């Protein structure tokens, strides 16, 4: 049994991904188009906690404690509490929950919206009292909707900057690539389709290759060709540096949010 | 569905594109490796020996590839095409469909050269990309004057086995080159850079490369499976005050969007130049 | 609908905002001009004499405005608010709703000052903008500790007569200031620049000003009447190879988008500073 | 009776605008959601021309002649031919049509998509054989869906750069303003609503004022305030120059398209 | 002596207002003609005492000195309209942007030989009698014509004779100059408002600062760099501010403007000479 606290864009994404995986029946999950896929709903978080065994929390960082205060009394020995809330630290969750019952089993998750098409990127960190089997169960569950691996909690800020914010970098890139295609005479719908297919195929090539991305870049840029001409104009605008800047900005903002959680 | 489990394919050229197409086609099961022959001027390349291990037939003689083939792919550097056409023109038969992947080389230029030998050559111009090697390529094609309707149908069936494929008017192919032709190199560059940023912020390189590649693959699949605008998805995922909208602002401040427009335009314009450089000679 | 055709409104301040609100309210017919009183320290301003011609009552004495009013708008420079509250605090009655439009001045700071005199002051914080003068303003409000539910309802009815109006949590008002508070100045700047571009390309200035203002008004109305994303509308209107997508590229190359993000952020941050500068004193 | 040749985004926009104006009944217009509002449809341009008195042409520039060749024989004395096609010159239309019948009555229109909410910006130029009453009828028709005025044909390129492309500049601006609002903590939907309302209100203020936009800027920027701080950061990025660059780029591209028409 | 204006735009008004404010001409001796005269320009000119008429030929018949202050591409049309009405007594003074003495003489010479033509590059501050004007004399202008022109244009500001091939550069500098100043003053006022000044005071102080600095330079033998040195105390506010101007290439932007305006003027002279 799984539950969600928050019905944001990441709650639906995970529920859609889990049900599409066939790893969970839609009626064994309740949250606090969901009904269309057969997801029980409620406006009282206490009802989800009662229902749940593994319990997800999807809320804004500054909202989490209020759910914890409300449900803290109902956390049982059986519960694994999995927080996806951006910037909320394991420490802040355990401190709240330990006021009610000692040894809350807490896992901190950093996932992304492509779990909705089962191509997510997820990392997780295990809390003070999570047993070894809890982390293994987490990895098996989140592996059903994409890549999943364990990290130390102090890398989640960096992961956020890369694969957490990554999809938005890609949506920005795909909008611009389609603008470029339209400038050069392509219909908008075809430009969006072609750019998305190019990025998907390149990403899969890299994941299926043992080679460096620079190596694949080299392999595809013929001497004097169209592609190396285009790579030059990327380089002249500092394209690489902007993506480094982005990962860094999102990571650093996550640290500022983690500090507000730990205040 | 058209029956072609018994047709032969040839590549003039044995480089990255010929390898990627042969690998994708055989992995799709639509062609048996022994029905594929590729010819290379320098048969000491890495792509050549990998074609051998696949079971493709390799030869130094372009005429042998022609005599083997029903579908004939031209996958050589562009300024080589006029010499290849002179070399094999008299070996083109009525059965041949000639599929040019040479960037910028136009249908008219190919038909002009081949018409000197036998009238009505069946020519298709293709714009595809290396991710056909994992069957996720992006392919467009344009059909020539003497290409029968069934030739375009066969073309689309074959290239759809290794990725997206659709027919366009020839005058869009230069723009497609700037977008999905060059597209994978833009993504490889972005992925190297994203991984550098992950490493700067403390991730191991191997994990940074894996995470950034998975983010890009997932985002692209989301867009393809959504009816929605990429701006709508950007809005959907960017929580107020959060890490992502902070990172998007630093992308905007460097003109990130404009660089990708610049790239599509430059690749397209260079493709037009190569085509005009061709015809001046 | 709440009956208030018989309540009196007062403005502390008689500047641009007080004029714009009085003009919008009277043009909406929701208030008669003689039910409005405004007080100014310098009654030699242009806004003062225009208020006179409208039929608004003008006075130099802030206490007289308070004794006249049921709804009391504070529309003065921000660092003036502490002195005004000291001056009129003992004149606040149980009937008064105090509506602060002072940028950055927080509900807590106002309630602290007014609580010294009479407990439970009814305070609402407003963030509105000058286009209320043509009844197309953008207004948000936040209700204070002692504001009854009906006070927020009355507030929204009144401010909705002159534009969009909705209730927010107080901690969004700084961001609203950066966006719709300052927004009209960003548009005036853009319209001057657009007109310069029209004149450069040969249009008469008067026509350039009219065309650019109409383009902006129409585009904004389209967005408000569409469910769609502004990126979707940008895609809808940008024909392949056309004039508009060429112009969008030059906007992107200068980081146009990032400048507007920078502007919203700077106005918001300055608004936070003014609020913190307040409380340090 | 009115007809449309092309069912692009501008054909629907005009038909939606005319029907919303009550200046035309939807069934007195045919094109070559339209049926939903009661607009007769057909795939043969010759059928619209037969049906029509005033005849609009909405097609890509490089497509116009093919409609003219197809319908040229059917143009009658009664017809006013109104081209909205981007970059297609009066000269290129009259030259094609005069091969069939002398003295075609041609008007060249530069309108924009906000005609769909009856806030368009339209200019028109009258051709060699348009009578005076034709231009007056045009102005009355296009005034029902926004501002309309006559110009010389050699200003249409400039108008395109300003009010033709203008709405896209505004959609770009509104997306960025909403990104800024979201960065500073606002929900996306509220940020989009507030920014659009701010731009609409500012534009209306300017249209209802006799004052200069600089004058309204001055009137609203209080000393030391939030707004003048934000205006400074616009100025430091050359904000004004980018909008000049845009009007110029769209105008110049229109000239290049007019040259392809006149080749 | 009497003066005519073909054209009633901002520059013909400025000259007419300046000439009348100077008293060198009684306004009833001034005629202006336009096919569509601005609503406020009619009332201002009529209250000024300026005779108004829609027919360019009435202006010509009325005038001894005849200013042409119209959009450049209109000029060939004007010259063909009035060319037959030019007499020996006429001095034709062109203010039209980039219209060359050659293009005017070629047109006028078709009607009567030896048209007396002067080309003028003036600016709008003639309206407050602080204009900057240069002029070039044409092939058949007599020596006394140039003298009369300089005496007239000196009544409303600085005036000196130049070779015609410097008028493009003069356009870039003093012709366009006032607009550079108006742009500068708006920005300086934004800066004053940013730092806490009321808009009205900021506008007044910046305009007064510019006026006084320009007068200092005019009344000085000294280099502008030398005046900059005299007012910049060590470590002070002013040298700090000059540094941030330097870091943005302030000087280069003004050189760019002069050059761009000059070069645009040459493009307009080519169109006239086409």
């Amino acid at each position: 049994s799984v539950g969600f606290i928050g019905a944001g864009q990441l709650a639906f994404a995970l529920a859609k991904g889990f049900t599409a995986a066939g790893v969970l029946a839609a009626h064994k999950i309740m949250a606090s188009a969901l009904r269309k896929m057969g997801v029980k709903l409620t406006p009282h978080n206490k009802e989800t906690v009662q229902h749940s065994d593994v319990l997800f929390l999807a809320v804004k960082p500054h909202i989490i404690p209020f759910i914890l205060d409300e449900i803290g009394a109902d956390i049982e020995d059986r519960h694994i509490v999995v927080s996806c809330a951006a910037g909320v630290t394991i420490s802040s969750i355990e401190k709240k929950l330990s006021a009610f019952r000692p040894a809350p089993r807490v896992i901190r998750c950093m996932t992304n919206t492509p779990v909705v098409v089962r191509e997510g990127a997820t990392v997780y960190a295990t809390g003070t009292h999570a047993q070894v089997e809890d982390g293994r169960l987490m990895e098996q569950l989140l592996s059903s909707v994409g890549f999943c691996t364990e990290v130390e909690e102090d890398l989640i800020d960096a992961v956020t900057g890369l694969s957490g914010s990554g999809p938005a970098y890609a949506f920005t890139a795909l909008d611009a690539l389609a603008d470029g295609g339209v400038k050069m005479g392509l219909p908008r719908r075809l430009a969006v389709r072609l750019g998305a297919q190019a990025l998907l195929g390149a990403a899969k090539m890299l994941l299926h290759s043992e080679q460096h991305p620079g190596q694949l870049k080299d392999n595809v840029s013929s001497p004097g060709g169209a592609t190396i001409h285009a790579l030059h104009v990327l380089e002249s605008g500092g394209f690489r540096s902007l993506l480094i800047n982005a990962v860094e900005a999102s990571c650093i903002r996550t640290r500022e949010l983690q500090s507000m959680a730990d205040q």
